[PDB]
């Protein structure tokens, strides 16, 4: 059976919050965040990663268009591919298109491959959050209601399964009697619980939340 609540920013896995800004790099901020986990999990060290990496680096080879969109899963290819990602403090996030300047010798981790889930498990979700780590996935975030959260279970009728920002979900739980996922944003501080949006679980996959979830590994 399975844990009811699991928070991984509880057991020094989740980095800061961070703030994409006007580039859209949610989707290199969702695959980042992931790593991090499987990376402080591995060599108990926490060390965010560099998503401008991904920006510059994990281009059209990969499906992705930097600013203007990506996939968390052509990322996680493209560290296997490059044998590393660089860390954030040496590879600073610029909000914009740059070109790449990956550079081995500041190399912060690796990945050995990556999993994909079923489109609308939540069951299978909740057990890769628990057994796993924090998962990316994709939300529907094109809503007013989405920008304008502030607290509680995010619950929004008109969401759809289709997804369009890029998010990590780092644990779920309960808030009386609102099951919900503990979904890690890149819109700074600000936004929501401190930069965190607790959304609607159990409910039809809500907002897409698992229509398209994805964790990388780090092996040996
Ligand atoms: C590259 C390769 C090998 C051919 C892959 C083929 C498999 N796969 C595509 C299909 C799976 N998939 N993945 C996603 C998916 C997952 C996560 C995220 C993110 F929000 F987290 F960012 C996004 C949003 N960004 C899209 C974006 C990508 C590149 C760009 F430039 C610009 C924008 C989409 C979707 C689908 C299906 C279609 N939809 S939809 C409306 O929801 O049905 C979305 C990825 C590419």
């Amino acid at each position: 059976i399975l844990p009811d609540s699991v928070d991984w920013r509880e057991k020094g896995c989740v980095t800061e919050v961070k703030y994409q800004g006007s580039c859209g790099a949610s989707w290199a901020f969702s695959a980042v965040g992931a790593l991090e986990a499987q990376l402080k999990l591995k060599t108990g060290k926490l060390v965010s990663l560099s998503a401008q990496n991904l920006v510059d680096c994990s281009t059209e080879k990969y499906g992705n268009k930097g600013c203007n969109g990506g996939f968390m899963t052509t990322a996680f290819q493209y560290i296997i591919d490059n044998k590393g990602i660089d860390s954030d403090a040496s590879y600073p996030y610029k909000a914009m298109d740059q070109k790449c300047q990956y550079d081995s010798k500041y190399r912060a981790a690796t990945c050995s491959k990556y999993t994909e889930l079923p489109y609308g498990r939540e069951d299978v979700l909740k057990e890769a959050v628990a057994n796993k780590g924090p998962v990316s996935v994709g939300v529907d975030a094109r809503h007013p209601s989405f920008f304008l959260y502030r607290s509680g279970v995010y619950y929004e009728p008109s969401c759809t399964q289709n997804v369009n920002h890029g998010v990590l979900v780092v644990g779920y739980g309960d808030l009386n009697g609102k099951e919900y996922w503990l979904v890690k944003n890149s819109w700074g501080h600000n936004f929501g619980e401190e930069g965190y949006i607790r959304m609607a679980r159990n409910k039809g996959n809500h907002c897409g939340i698992a229509s398209f979830p994805s964790y990388p590994e780090i092996l040996q």
